[PDB]
């Protein structure tokens, strides 16, 4: 399956593509503004995500750092990256069919719209500007909006015994963006697509 990855955002971008245990594809590009990226994710990829990060310094062996998402210092991310990041995530095949949603369980980032660019389903999006409006507790001073897990480490806020409700915190992340997940046990936001469906994900979609 391909998607293909498109900064419309003002500011550089790395995209990075993972399924946590591996790269997706290369695992990691710099987008400048109005860059498109595409990459092959293998059929049956189950838990594939699919981020941005920001404010970024690589050498030339591909070592560094990022302020958000970074996947241990590497351009080519092999696992997932350090909140805050707003999140593509996806299973492509299972049984017949592709889920995809778009998660504020591990804070956010940069804007983002997940859409099939192949029939029979529609694309969902978080594109509110939850940066500027981000809860005093939650900013991150590294940039970008945690979410409560990560800035409290409770049962509560991760959902640690599988039995959390929704929070404040979470609250906020739903109301700026219905359509992507909040907290763990959030009502799901998850659009089913035919099996073997191709995608875009957009970076800042709207102005």
């Amino acid at each position: 399956a391909t998607f293909e990855i498109v900064n419309r955002c003002s500011y550089t971008v790395w995209a990075a593509a993972s399924k946590g245990d591996a790269a997706l594809d290369a695992g990691g590009r710099q987008l400048n503004s109005g860059e498109s990226w595409t990459i092959n994710v293998e059929p049956g990829t189950n838990g594939g995500k699919i981020w941005a990060r920001t404010d970024c310094y690589f050498d030339d062996s591909g070592s560094g750092i990022c302020k958000t998402g970074d996947c241990g210092g590497l351009l080519r991310c092999k696992r997932f990256g350090r909140p805050p990041t707003t999140l593509a995530e996806f299973s492509l095949n299972q049984y017949g069919k592709d889920y995809i949603d778009i998660s504020n369980i591990k804070g956010f980032n940069v804007p983002m719209d997940f859409s099939p660019t192949t029939r029979g389903c529609r694309g969902v999006r978080c594109a509110a500007d939850i940066v500027g409006q981000c809860p005093a507790k939650l900013k991150a001073p590294g940039g970008g909006c945690n979410d409560a897990c990560t800035v409290f480490q409770t049962s509560e806020y991760c959902c640690t015994t599988g039995k959390c409700g929704p929070t404040e915190y979470s609250r906020f992340f739903k109301r700026l963006c219905p359509d992507a997940f909040s907290y763990v046990l959030d009502k799901p936001t998850t659009v089913t697509c035919p099996g073997s469906s191709n995608y875009r994900v957009t970076f800042c979609p709207t102005a």
